[PDB]
């Protein structure tokens, strides 16, 4: 559910639901697109900030990294 993509970057990319929404509603449901895209492509996205984006994509790839974790626990 895209409401789940909310929370989760709040989860991971530690931001609040109105945050988030701008990714997710831009077409970023998945810490792979925020952390895979650079931080100009995704800091054009509208009008981020340039460290906002920057620390955004860091905890992407951070986040990412553990649920890399969980991932190894099913065959997905």
């Amino acid at each position: 559910e895209a409401h789940a993509a909310i929370d989760t970057f709040t989860k991971y990319l530690d931001i609040d639901e109105d945050f988030a929404t701008v990714l997710v509603e831009e077409g970023f449901s998945t810490l792979e697109e925020l952390a895979y895209v650079p931080m100009k492509e995704l800091l054009e996205i509208e009008g981020l900030d340039e460290p906002t984006v920057e620390a955004l994509r860091e905890r992407a790839k951070n986040a990412l990294a553990t649920i890399a974790q969980a991932q190894e626990e099913s065959l997905g």
